[PDB]
This record gives C-alpha cells, sequence and structure tokens, in this order.
C-alpha cells in the first residue's frame, strides 16, 4: 500500500460518460472504461 492513485493527468472517460483524470480514479469509481481522453 502507498497512495492509491498517481496524480499524472492521463484523462480517459468512464461509460456514464465522466471524465476522470487518470485511469486510477476511473477503476476506483467502479465504471468500465470507454473512451481515451476528455468526454463532454
Amino acid at each position: 500500500e502507498a497512495a492509491v492513485c498517481t496524480t499524472e493527468w492521463d484523462p480517459v472517460c468512464g461509460k456514464d460518460g465522466k471524465t476522470y483524470s487518470n485511469l486510477c480514479w476511473l477503476n476506483e469509481a467502479g465504471v468500465g472504461l470507454d473512451h481515451e481522453g476528455e468526454c463532454l
């Protein structure tokens, strides 16, 4: 165990349309991945 996510800006977007800063925050939110990059 350490920190749980990085502070890396690597935007991704979940199947629920939400933009997550890195892939870790997407995984912690439990949403499946859909897009790479930001959503709108």
